[PDB]
Formats: structure tokens, C-alpha cells, sequence
């Protein structure tokens, strides 16, 4: 250390001639013992190189070799320093990168080189990705974008654009985001891109622009709307005059799709429905439509003649907005009729398919019939063509759209029935074609479900003999046929179908086991067939209940108040039942006889067990078979043998961990097993089938799975830095290990309901030591994944966990959050996963010493997060997470008996803290608190709260909203603040009849004081009056 520093100082103090060889001496001076003792610093050697560079640059074209040499020298030094861990501080390195490229004295190759190390090291490491401050991000974006705007054009312009893309992503993901005043910079770049033809970095500039609009979509919506009206005409000109680069076209389409989503949130058409309308936008949309109509007739727009999905989706969105120069379905019909080749016909068929699917109301019922003749005419060609699946899909969508309408006339309905009968006749022949099997069965199922064509005796022959193989679309059509029709008795037809479904070749696995099927579909079909009235069982079986920019669009509708979530015993045939039981045991016996310990697949055996427990679950759901006799039934006896045979594969893998080919099979094993279980507590065949599967599992199998869990737990391009929670850090073993652990997690929570052979306590205890402080390493990407999912799956509100388990579960939470404090994405994920603990922490029945310990441990980390959030250290995404988890705290303890967080020695109630977020700086946070404020007026466990508590909660919320109003171009913010206040009042009025009079008076005062929109408030009061039950608004006004 001291000797190295002395040698470096002597070399630095030496003359230039001695420095010629001292550079190599210093480079070779580094050694393994030197780096080991140097770890702490690196700033000392860094500034020695800093002044060495600044001294050398002071003293023609001959210097172009020296500047390249020193650039390589610093590249090697930085790589060696950061090879193991990033000890070097990003701050001083960033400033040097700033000042080496700001000046024009340095060569172009040097700034290009300096940008290379900057991207490959600073922006490729998560540590530097988080520690770069907001001020650094803005200055980092500004200097390189001006360099991009510089008139000099070189090969490095692509690299500079890649820097700009990475900086924009970093600022929009790690900080609060750069100001909207930089939008003029992008406008100038687009204007410059209009003149220049090279467009070297236009792909990254537009992609960075797309990210900025996505991040800046919550606020300044009109400003984004106005800028869209400015750049889109230039983008249309760029598209026409460019060479049509595939990557540039894709990002342009993404920008166009983002603009339409902003202007028309979730397909809004009129201005009063939440859409934004202007003359420039209408002309732009018409001009945008003309370009895409021209572009579809191109070879590169798609051997494959299918137009890309993004084009199809963008096509339907534009058509829906422009449908009412005159435009409509007439041009679509003309194109379909006049198209003689599938090249110019498949795109339009895909266009109509997506428009009908996305917007059922976009197609008038008058044009429904003319489209039906066109589709029928395009169906037959005496053979099978490329357009056939497309014609089948749109016909299915037409049938689905037809079934959703009840205003059709009698004459129109009769014409449609005759047309659909003709459609059914055409599509029935040629069913043997396997290529269009999925589309044909889907069309038949849709027609059968809608009762468009009456079923005939010939259709029932399809599921007989070897006419067709058991497939998912075939079963989906069959279950709809059994639901809306009665099986003819041609004891024979029902028997024949059950042979076809359970046809096993006397070494090929049956297709039902070979291919995955939706849970409890074949089982319900079989049970319904065996009992007296197959139609009745389907109706009763289906009667049971079941367990991006979209969030931004939902925000706009709630902003415009067009969307508001609030204020809104049987008999069985004995012969058929015995026949099915004989077939199930016969199929199972065949599987065991053909089973081998090495070559036979295991997921087929579990699928057979899933089918076997499914029919038993369906049988136990009715009064035909009780649970007690189902346990001793020969089916259940075959069930345990299937798993026991499949259990040895896990046992073998427990010893042969190094095997990799087994991983793919075992990963499929849990996916079947995990989906077998059902955590929902309602009485349903899914719950009964899950209970049978739980009772199947033995004590030997859990220990093998747990032992494999313990064994694998001890093992050891992208624009910017890689998220530590990304799936690319998870290998096959890592992905596998997360799989059965989730299977173990679901087993523990749901096994206690029934009586099982295995002890769930032992698994849970073993799971606790899996995150033991000595063993668990939060810095490891794998170890982070388990603790997050264990925090998500183990807690359960129904039956509280052993309360010593949760404190051990919550023990590493403080350490994990402290290590990942600077990572916004990890903090948001941790907060979203920790809220599941509150459902068990709320119940204070066993209020003991350790009970108050776990509550204190949970409250201090939440209080630290709230304090750190108040210090402006978290992004908006974390702010919802803090709001969301605190909402669960409010739900768990409405009276705040124990939910009191302590910070700097001061106690802050949870209820009082929630009202603070109503005056936040992010528009998305404000309504989420405004929508979730209803927890302060009702128990949410629907009993009301005490009068005094309700009065002070409403008063505190109203004054905070008023404070947010008064702490104020600005029109967007003004409209944003008004929407939150109106949403706050509307929610209070709906959920709090106690404060109905006070809230109404508060709105009345706010009309003249806060300047609320008279039309917006009038619509709200009409809606709540409709919700309450008042026929007219005047009566509900007159009541108060």
C-alpha cells in the first residue's frame, strides 16, 4: 500500500521521458495482493490518473495516437477496478465523463470511446443505475442530446442515441422524471429528422420519446395531446419519405398507438365520454388512416401472408374512431368482395376480425347480414386455402357479436338463422382436415353456444370411433353442446362418446393425457354423461362461481368520471357409472403395466390422477357419492398408486441433482400439481378435487421435495441495467426450485382443511429455516425470490399462522429492505408482497409479548418507509405501494387500536397518515387515496364507524384536499386537483350515509369556492341519485 503509493507518486513526479515507461510500470504494478489490501481508496489512484491526463493533454495530428492510448489506459484501469465489485464512486467518474466531452478540444473518437465505457460500465450496473441523482440524470440527458443536435454527423451518432435512450429510461424509472420543459428538445430533433435522410439514431430517439410519454402520461395530458398534434404530421411525412426500416416503423407504430390510447382511453369516441377532440387530431387521424390503408398492400407489411398483430390492432383502433368524406363498413365490404387473391383479402379479414372482437357495438346490425353473405361466399373453394382459418375466425367473432345483441328484428333474426344454417352446412363438411381443426371446432362451439343452428344427429357422430382425436377445441365445443342440447339415446351414444374420450391405444400415451386440458372440463363432461339429465348437470356445473397502459387508461376514465368502481340431490345411471369406473381402472391398469422407472413419462400419470380426483370431486359435489366411501373407492386406490409410481422420479432426482434433462419434466410436474390445488375456501368441485389431491400426498414425498428444496437453496441487448428480480438471473434449476416451493407453499396453507397423512407443520418449520439468517443471503438474486414469494404465500387470513412463524418470517424484512433501499423496483415489489402479512397481524386475539413484537417490527419498517417517502426518496410507483399496504393496515385495524407507527419518537395514527397522500404531487396517487378513503367510514370486515370518528375523518380529508387545492400550463394540474376533490366527495357520499349531509354541503361550498365544474358535479349527483334509488335528481336534492 505505502510502497505502491510512493512508487506512483515518484512516477507521477518524474519527467515526461520517464513517464513514457512509467505508464507501463504503473499498469503492471497492480497485483492480486495489492487489490486485496486496497479494498475499502480507489479515489486516490483515480485522481492521480485524473491529473496525469490533464497534464498530458496540455502538451498536430500526431497526438491522435497518444489520446487513443490514454483512452485505452483509462479503460483498462476502470475495468480492473470494477471487475469484481464497483468500489469506485460513480460521482467523480460522472463529472470527468461530463467535462471530457463538453469541450470540443477532445476528438470525436474520444467522446465516442468515453460514451462506450459510460454505457458498458455505469449504465450496465444496477449499483450505479440507482445512485445517479435526478440532477445528474437531467444534465446527462442535456449534454448528450445537444451533442446529438450538433451539425456534425458521424458513426457515433447511433451510440449517442443509445445513450439518450438509456438516460431517458433511467430518469423515468429511478427518479420522479425529468421536467416537461425538455419536450421542445424532442420537437427540434423530429424537425431536424425531417430534413436529414440518414436517420442514424431516430430509432432510439423515438423509443426514448415513447418512454417519456408513457411516464409523463399521468400529468400534462393536454400537453402531450398538443405535442402529438405537432409531431405526428412530421412522423407521417417521415414514414412516406423514408426507406421503411422495420425497426423504425415498429417504434413509430408504438408512438402512434400510445397517442391514440391517450386521446381515446379505452376506445372513448365522444368528448363527453372521456375522449379529447380537435380539428388537428381529426385531420391527423384521417391522414394516419390513409397511410395505413396504403401500407397494407405491401410485401413487407406481412411463406406468411398474415399482417402483423400491431398493424391489425392499430387498424381497428383507427377504424373504430373514424367509423360513424364518408367512412364506414361499406369500404370494408367492397374490399372483401373485390379481392380475388388471399394476399389482398387476408389483411381485410383480419381487420374485421379484430374490430368485431374489440368493439362489438362498432358494427351496425343492418350490415351484419351483408357481411354474412360475403363470408359465406368466401368460405368454399372446393379445397383448403390460406384464407380459410381467417374466414373461420371472423365468422366465430360475428357469432359472438350476434349473441351479445337482443334488439334484432324478427325478420332479420330469421334471415340470420337461415344464413347460419347455410354456414353450418358448409363448415360441417371437410371437418377431417386437421389443419383447421381448432378454428372449425371454435366456430361450431360459438354457434352451439349462441343457439344459432339446431344440433342434428350427424354432429353427435363426430365424437365417436376414430373420426376425430380428442383435442382441446373439440372438448370446448363438446361441453357447450352438452350444455345447450340433450344427447340422443342412439345407453349407446353416451357410451360411445366415453369410449372416444377415454380411448387408449393397446407405446403411445392417450391424447387426453398427452395434451394439457383446462381444469375440470373432461371430468364434468364424464359425470354429466353418466347421470340422468346431461343438460341439467352442465347448467348446474357451470352455475358455480370461479376464483401496461391499461391502468393509465382506467385513470383517465375515472379522471373524467365516466368510470367509477365505487357506488356500483341428483340421480345417476348405475350402468353408466359402473362403465366409467371400469374404464378408469382399465386405463390406470394399462398405465401401471406400461410404466417404467426410466423411460415412461410422469406428467401423464399425474394428469390421469388429476382426471381421477376430478370425477371423484364432482361425484362428491352431489349426493351420489359421499366423501367417506370415495376415500375407500377403488378409484382413490388407483390414485395413490399413480402418484407413488410418479414419486420415485422425485426421489431419484433428489440424489441425481446434477441432471439437467430431468428439470424440464419436473418443472411440468408441479405446474400440473400446483394447478390441481385450489386455495379458495368456497364449496366447489375444485376444492373437493384439491382436497383429494392433498390427501393423496404421502409423508415420504414431502421430505424428498423438501430435501430437494434445501439442496438447491445452497447452490451458487437491454437498454440499461438489469433488474435483479428479472427472470434472466434464474436458471433452469433456479426456476425449478421456485416451482415446487410454490407447490409446497400451497400445500401447507390448504392441507389443514382436510385430514392428510403428511404433517404440514414439518414442512412449514423446514420452510422457516430456509430463510435462516445464517443461510439466507438477501444480496443473492435467487435468495431474494424465495423470501418474496414466501412472504406472499404463507400468510392466510382464514386461519392465523403459528405466531412464532410470522416473526421469524418478518425478521429478515428489515435487513432486506435496508440492503435494497436505493432500488425503487425492489422496494415496490417488497411493499407489494409484505402487505399479505397484515391479514394475520390484524387479529389480536392472542395479544402476547411476541404478538406486540411482530406488530412493532412491522410498524417500524412501515414508519421508516413513510419517513423516507416524506424525504422525497421514493418514486411514484413506491408511493402506491406504501398507500396499498397502509390500506390493508386500515382494513385490519379500522379503529387504529394497535396500528400506530412511531417516527422520531412521535406517534402517527395510520388513519391520519392516509389522508396526507390526498395532496400528493402525483395524480395517480391522489385518486388511489381518494378511491381508498372509503375505509375510513366503514368497518370493511359493512358496519359503520362512530359519529365523532367519521366527522373528523371527513373533515381531515376535506381540509387536506383544500390544502392541495390552494398550494398552486397550470390548467392540467388545476383540472387534476378538481377531479380528486370531486372523487373524494363522491366516494364519501356513496360509502358514508352518516356524512351524506356534510359531504353534500362540502360540495355545495366547493362549487363557488373551489370553482368545481357545474357539469361535472351535476353528472356525479345524478349518478349517486341513481345508485341510491331516487328516480330524479330533484327529489334527492330536496331531501337535504
Amino acid at each position: 500500500l505505502n510502497d505502491l503509493l510512493i512508487c506512483c507518486r515518484q512516477l507521477e513526479h518524474d519527467r515526461a521521458t520517464e513517464r513514457k515507461k512509467e505508464v507501463e510500470k504503473f499498469k503492471r504494478l497492480i497485483r492480486d495482493p495489492e487489490t486485496i489490501k486496497h479494498l475499502d481508496n480507489w479515489d486516490a489512484v483515480f485522481r492521480f490518473l485524473q491529473k496525469y491526463i490533464q497534464k498530458e493533454t496540455e502538451c498536430q495530428a500526431s497526438r491522435q495516437k497518444k489520446m487513443q492510448e490514454i483512452s485505452s489506459l483509462v479503460k483498462y484501469f476502470i475495468k480492473c477496478a470494477n471487475r469484481r465489485a464497483p468500489r469506485l464512486k460513480c460521482q467523480e467518474l460522472l463529472n470527468y465523463i461530463m467535462d471530457t466531452v463538453k469541450d470540443s478540444s477532445n476528438g470525436a473518437i474520444y467522446g465516442a470511446d468515453c460514451s462506450n465505457i459510460l454505457l458498458k460500465d455505469i449504465l450496465s450496473v444496477r449499483k450505479y443505475w440507482c445512485e445517479i441523482s435526478q440532477q445528474q440524470w437531467l444534465e446527462l440527458f442535456s449534454v448528450y442530446f445537444r451533442l446529438y443536435l450538433k451539425p456534425s454527423q458521424d458513426v457515433h451518432r447511433v451510440l449517442v442515441a443509445r445513450i439518450i435512450h438509456a438516460v431517458t429510461k433511467g430518469c423515468c424509472s429511478q427518479t420522479d422524471g425529468l421536467n416537461s420543459k425538455f419536450l421542445d428538445f424532442f420537437s427540434k430533433a423530429i424537425q431536424c429528422a425531417r430534413q436529414e435522410k440518414s436517420s442514424s439514431g431516430l430509432n432510439h430517439i423515438l423509443a426514448a420519446l415513447t418512454i417519456f410519454l408513457k411516464t409523463l402520461a399521468v400529468n400534462f395530458r393536454i400537453r402531450v395531446c398538443e405535442l402529438g398534434d405537432e409531431i405526428l404530421p412530421t412522423l407521417l411525412y417521415i414514414w412516406t419519405q423514408h426507406r421503411l426500416n422495420d425497426s423504425l416503423k415498429e417504434v413509430i407504430i408504438e408512438l402512434f398507438q400510445l397517442q391514440i390510447y391517450i386521446h381515446h382511453p379505452k376506445g372513448a369516441k365522444t368528448q363527453e365520454k372521456g375522449a379529447y377532440e380537435s380539428t388537428k387530431w381529426r385531420s391527423i387521424l384521417y391522414n394516419l388512416y390513409d397511410l395505413l390503408v396504403n401500407e397494407i398492400s405491401h410485401i413487407g407489411s406481412r411463406r406468411n401472408i398474415a399482417v402483423k398483430e400491431n398493424l391489425i390492432e392499430l387498424m381497428a383502433d383507427i377504424c373504430h374512431q373514424v367509423f360513424n368524406i364518408e367512412l364506414g363498413w361499406e369500404v370494408i365490404k367492397d374490399h372483401l368482395q373485390k379481392s380475388q387473391n388471399d394476399f389482398d383479402l387476408v389483411p381485410w379479414l383480419q381487420i374485421a376480425t379484430q374490430l368485431i372482437s374489440k368493439y362489438p357495438a362498432s358494427l351496425p346490425n343492418c350490415e351484419l347480414s351483408p357481411l354474412l353473405m360475403i363470408l359465406s361466399q368466401l368460405l368454399p373453394q372446393q379445397r383448403h386455402g390460406e384464407r380459410t382459418p381467417y374466414v373461420l375466425r371472423c365468422l366465430t367473432e360475428v357469432a359472438l357479436c350476434q349473441d351479445k345483441r337482443s334488439n334484432l328484428e324478427s325478420s332479420q333474426k330469421s334471415d340470420l338463422l337461415k344464413l347460419w344454417n347455410k354456414i353450418w352446412c358448409i363448415t360441417f363438411r371437410g371437418i377431417s382436415s386437421e389443419q383447421i381443426q381448432a378454428e372449425n371446432f371454435g366456430l361450431l362451439g360459438a354457434i352451439i353456444q349462441g343457439s344459432l343452428v339446431e344440433v342434428d344427429r350427424e354432429f353427435w357422430k363426430l365424437f365417436t370411433g376414430s373420426a376425430c382425436r380428442p383435442s382441446c377445441p373439440a372438448v370446448c365445443c363438446l361441453t357447450l353442446a352438452l350444455t345447450t342440447s340433450i344427447v340422443p339415446g342412439t345407453f349407446s351414444l353416451k357410451e360411445s362418446i366415453m369410449k372416444w374420450l377415454l380411448f387408449y391405444q393397446l407405446t403411445e400415451v392417450p391424447p387426453i393425457l398427452h395434451s394439457n386440458f383446462p381444469h375440470l372440463v373432461l371430468e364434468k363432461i364424464l359425470v354429466s354423461l353418466t347421470m340422468k339429465n346431461c343438460k341439467a348437470a352442465m347448467n348446474f356445473f357451470q352455475s358455480v362461481p370461479e376464483c401496461s397502459f391499461s391502468e393509465v387508461e382506467e385513470l383517465f376514465l375515472q379522471t373524467t368520471f365516466d368510470k367509477m368502481d365505487f357506488l356500483t340431490g341428483f340421480s345417476v345411471h348405475q350402468n353408466l357409472k359402473e362403465s366409467l369406473d371400469r374404464c378408469l381402472l382399465g386405463l390406470s391398469e394399462q398405465l401401471l403395466n406400461n410404466y417404467s422407472s426410466e423411460i415412461t413419462n410422469s406428467e401423464t400419470l399425474v394428469r390421469c390422477s388429476r382426471l381421477l380426483v376430478g370425477v371423484l370431486g364432482c361425484y362428491c359435489y352431489m349426493g351420489v357419492i359421499a366423501e367417506e366411501e370415495a376415500y375407500k373407492s377403488e378409484l382413490f386406490q388407483k390414485a395413490k398408486s399413480l402418484m407413488q409410481c410418479a414419486g420415485e422420479s422425485i426421489t431419484l432426482f433428489k440424489n441425481k441433482t446434477n441432471e439437467e434433462f430431468r428439470i424440464g419434466s419436473l418443472r411440468n410436474m408441479m405446474q400440473l400439481c400446483t394447478r390441481c390445488l385450489s386455495n379458495c375456501t368456497k364449496k366447489s368441485p375444485n376444492k373437493i378435487a384439491s382436497g383429494f389431491f392433498l390427501r393423496l400426498l404421502t409423508s415420504k414425498l414431502m421430505n424428498d421435495i423438501a430435501d430437494i428444496c434445501k439442496s438447491l437453496a445452497s447452490f451458487i441487448s437491454t437498454i440499461g441495467a438489469i433488474n435483479p428480480l428479472a427472470e434472466e438471473y434464474l436458471s433452469k434449476q433456479d426456476l425449478l426450485f421456485l416451482d415446487m416451493l410454490k407447490f409446497l407453499c400451497l400445500c401447507v396453507t390448504t392441507a389443514q382443511t382436510n385430514t392428510v397423512s403428511f404433517r404440514a407443520a414439518d414442512i412449514r418449520r423446514k420452510l422457516l429455516m430456509l430463510i435462516d439468517s445464517s443461510t439466507l443471503e438477501p444480496t443473492k438474486s435467487l435468495h431474494l425470490h424465495m423470501y418474496l414469494m414466501l412472504l406472499k404465500e404463507l400468510p392466510g387470513e382464514e386461519y392465523p399462522l403459528p405466531m412464532e412463524d410470522v416473526l421469524e418470517l418478518l425478521k429478515p424484512l428489515s435487513n432486506v429492505c435496508s440492503l435494497y433501499r436505493r432500488d425503487q423496483d425492489v422496494c415496490k415489489t417488497i411493499l407489494n408482497h409484505v402487505l399479505h402479512v397484515v391479514k394475520n397481524l390484524g387479529q389480536s386475539n392472542m395479544d402476547s409479548e411476541n404478538t406486540r413484537d411482530a406488530q412493532g417490527q412491522f410498524l417500524t419498517v412501515i414508519g421508516a418507509f413513510w419517513h423516507l417517502t416524506k424525504e422525497r426518496k421514493y418514486i411514484f410507483s413506491v408511493r402506491m405501494a406504501l398507500v396499498n399496504c397502509l390500506k390493508t393496515l386500515l382494513e385490519a385495524d379500522p379503529y387504529s387500536k394497535w396500528a400506530i407507527l412511531n417516527v422520531m419518537g412521535k406517534d402517527f395514527p395510520v388513519n391520519e397518515v392516509f389522508t396526507q397522500f390526498l395532496a400528493d404531487n402525483h395524480h395517480q396517487v391522489r385518486m388511489l387515496a381518494a378511491e381508498s378513503i372509503n375505509r375510513l367510514f366503514q368497518d370493511t370486515k359493512l358496519k359503520a364507524l362512530p359519529l365523532k370518528l367519521q366527522q373528523t375523518a371527513f373533515e381531515n380529508a376535506y381540509l387536506k384536499a383544500q390544502e392541495g387545492m390552494r398550494e398552486m400550463e397550470t390548467l392540467d394540474e388545476i383540472y387534476n386537483r378538481k377531479s380528486v376533490l370531486l372523487t373524494l366527495i363522491a366516494v364519501v357520499l356513496s360509502c358514508s350515509p352518516i356524512c351524506e349531509k356534510q359531504a353534500l354541503f362540502a360540495l355545495c361550498k366547493s362549487v363557488k369556492e373551489n370553482g368545481l365544474e357545474p357539469h361535472l358535479v351535476k353528472k356525479v349527483l345524478e349518478k349517486v341519485s341513481e345508485t341510491f334509488g331516487y328516480r330524479r335528481l330533484e327529489d334527492f336534492m330536496a331531501s337535504h
